[PDB]
């Protein structure tokens, strides 16, 4: 059943995908689309996978859920060109959702878990 962990994350989670309005991070890339992507990244992430692993409940903290942000941001911008528009996308989530990430670790540690799930 439901930790205020997840209750959290759902928000959080939510609040990142607020970010992505072309919907450039919402899915798996396509390696039928780009076959050689999994030559270079050994880790793919993307919002869709980590709303999977959140409610099967696989996060143990907010800091497991951060890294797996961090996979999405950090594999677009080890694939991509600078001069790219997805480059350009991971540069602008990465700092734009990390405004969100911050917040919510900020919102725990000032009023606690279950307060800041709320
Ligand atoms: C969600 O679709 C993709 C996302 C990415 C991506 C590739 C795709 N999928 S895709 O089939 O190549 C595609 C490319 C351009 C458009 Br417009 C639409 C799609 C689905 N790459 C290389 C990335 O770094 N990202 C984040
Ligand atoms: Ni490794």
């Amino acid at each position: 059943r439901l930790t205020p962990l997840t209750v959290l994350l759902r928000s959080v989670l939510d609040q990142l995908q607020d970010k992505d309005p072309a919907r450039i991070f919402a899915q798996p890339v396509s390696l039928k689309e780009v076959p050689d992507y999994l030559d270079h990244i050994k880790h793919p992430m993307d919002f869709a996978t980590m709303r999977k692993r959140l409610e099967a409940q696989g996060y143990k903290n907010l800091h497991e859920f951060e890294e797996d942000f961090d996979l999405i941001i950090d594999n677009c911008m080890k694939y991509n060109a600078r001069d790219t528009v997805f480059y350009r996308a991971a540069v602008r989530l990465r700092d734009q959702g990390g405004v969100v990430l911050r917040q919510a670790r900020r919102e725990v540690d000032s009023i606690g878990l279950e307060e800041a799930s709320g």
